[PDB]
């Protein structure tokens, strides 16, 4: 099954589960941060998401739903707290059969080694869109620089402590933004996440389970890895959000768009089948190109031509498409998790609330979260109720 | 894949896809009706569901949502019409990857050869709860009587032409009703279905796609075959309905009940694993008892003990449970089918409407139903809209 490594923020680097990585956007800049492999293909970096920000952004400019605090995640203590909370959360997601399924799908959706603008016959790992640099420590004593591939890298929140988000690596090709996670190739996905500040709802009020907030963002991660991240298809919200929530809100996206998206992804995949059909080599010699042809064939659910050409099989594609866009949603995951969800995606999300002690097994555990049955809090989701589980949360301001 | 046989109501009997069967409730009564194997384990019998009715019931007693008409499905013509409409409907369900999945799951969920009250160490086919008698025609010329197992038998509507329904075979053991389709063993499931009279909704009004009405009932059939048909668990509707609809309405069932149901099915399965673990023989010699141990092991997702004893594996059971109760719902099927669904299960279901020509490819086809894109009726589900597709429906009274 899936293993969720353990580690204290003080643990030394080991070139395996604990390293010093230069995040994808800091490529060539030689700026490293300690990171942790929570599990295969997924890393955690206890640092605020600063990319594309300026310190002026990192505090409440004068001019609740937009809470700030520039000191959050700045000391080693905060970081080890952040690190531990994330581990419990992943373990919480892994211990439910439906959570294990999601992580499994995300771990295997490795980004294709290339994109719409890379040599068609060659697998390419030389791109921050697919690989990040790290600092290794030779057995000799020397400290060298190398690189590895990954699917997901999770950070702490950006300026807005309560605004979780998932962005794919943007490549600047021919003076314009290109998204390998919308072309079907997939790319490293990055997450800005804050486990502590959860939203509340009423459509008696409830506060949300942070673990569900994580799976929600993970679903965006899933769409990305398969390269089908619905762009800023605003309509006035992006279809990407609706698909992720689920239930009837998903049907707010017109057949016309859904069909246009489906047809577009299909084209993207036919193109990738063709491309994969010419890869004969790879810049990086430490790569079994034949092993990847196999992995990628399972990823996109392709078949081999009488002559060997990889081809898209409509039926298999449709099953995979439904799986990627419908198989995992906040409504169904909330359902399969004994977790309360807000009525509709458009349901108000009142002032966030802070959960100070998710590390306290008496408040939140990795098998029932807040709804601990032994505290008769499983029933009616009372563990999430604000009038009942009064001690598990504190107000913002 | 799945084959959906074809046949005209006039076609002769062949002891294969067209026979003369004594329905399960007419067992020993020697009353036969022509039936048709639309596909493996599923039969269609163009006859009104009369079991437990009296002619007085079969017409509008004086004293729209309860329409009647005792002459419906009485002539060979009506029956061949009913027969053809059902074939198109099944083909319609089979041509969508999500429809093929449902039928596949239903065809393989064969009722366990036995129940809570049959010899534990022996597979038993001698029960109308698992088998029906038919009339065969020897190559000699003689006409003999025999029997075969089946999962589903679909009839025409009962007294209420617009009230579709799915009941499992009730066994009378020790002067009380026993339901092998609630104990986890499963049993032949029977359907009373009317393809012509569909409901309408608004929460501009729409009429429903009969093929979706069929899958809805099929979902009840699915629950039954796996023996987990939520009883008359009224709360004030039966949880069985809510699970079948889906979306947020599914969450109207309290954790307490859902948990009680889950725990109960788990017990039922542990018990079946134990029972299957002692079957050494079978009354019916034309049965590879070892072949069935294999099929049943896949059905209930069991594993073999170091010593060989079949055992329930919590995780595999949970995946199978979610699959059976969440994997197929009206909301998700409607979604994956370009079909309009009513907002919530509690959404009003106005006077039914009659679709006179489902056999007219210009009105309904086996790939897009009413929402034919060539007639620019795919978009916005206009094919289901009442103001737009005016010719595809006629009012009741
Ligand atoms: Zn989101
Ligand atoms: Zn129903």
């Amino acid at each position: 099954p899936i293993t969720i490594n353990n580690f204290r923020y003080s643990d030394p680097v080991n070139n395996d589960t604990i390293i010093m990585m230069e995040p994808p956007y800091c490529k060539g800049l030689d700026i490293y941060y300690k990171a942790f492999k929570i599990t295969d293909r997924i890393w955690i970096v206890p640092e605020r998401y600063e990319f594309g920000t300026k310190p002026e952004d990192f505090n409440p400019p004068s001019s609740a739903s937009e809470y700030y605090d520039p000191n959050y995640l700045r000391t080693d203590s905060d970081k080890d707290r952040f690190l531990q909370t994330m581990v419990k959360l992943f373990n919480r997601i892994k211990n439910n059969v439906a959570g294990e399924a999601l992580l499994d799908k995300i771990i295997n959706a490795i980004p294709y080694l290339g994109n719409s603008y890379s040599l068609l016959d060659k697998f390419d790992t030389n791109s921050n869109s697919v690989s990040f640099n790290l600092l290794e420590q030779d057995p000799s004593g020397a400290t060298t620089k190398s690189a590895m591939l990954t699917n997901l890298i999770i950070f702490g929140p950006g300026p807005v402590l309560n605004k979780n988000e998932v962005r794919g690596i943007v490549l600047r090709v021919d003076n314009k933004n290109y998204f390998p996670c919308r072309d079907g190739f997939g790319s490293i996905m990055q997450m800005a996440f804050c486990p502590e500040y959860v939203p509340t709802f009423d459509n008696s009020k409830y506060f949300q389970d942070p673990a569900l907030l994580l799976m929600h963002e993970l679903i965006h991660v899933l769409h990305g890895l398969y390269g089908m991240q619905v762009s800023s298809h605003e309509i006035p919200i992006s279809a990407e959000e609706l698909f992720t929530f689920g239930g009837q809100d998903a049907n707010l996206i017109s057949i016309d768009i859904k069909n246009d998206l489906y047809e577009k992804t299909l084209n993207d995949y036919k193109a990738i089948a063709n491309k994969l059909s010419q890869v004969t080599s790879c810049n990086d010699p430490n790569i079994d190109i034949d092993s990847y042809k196999q992995i990628y064939q399972q990823k996109y659910q392709f078949d081999k031509d009488s002559n060997g050409q990889y081809i898209v099989n409509e039926d298999k594609f449709q099953i995979l498409y439904n799986s990627i866009m419908y198989g995992f949603t906040e409504i169904e995951l909330g359902k399969k998790f004994n977790i309360k969800t807000r009525l509709s995606y458009f349901s108000m999300n009142h002032d966030p609330v802070k959960i100070p002690n998710l590390l306290d097994d008496t408040i939140y555990n990795d098998t029932e979260g807040f709804n601990i049955e032994s505290k008769d809090l499983k029933s009616e989701y009372k563990g999430q109720n604000m009038r009942v589980n009064t001690n598990a949360f504190r107000n913002v301001d």
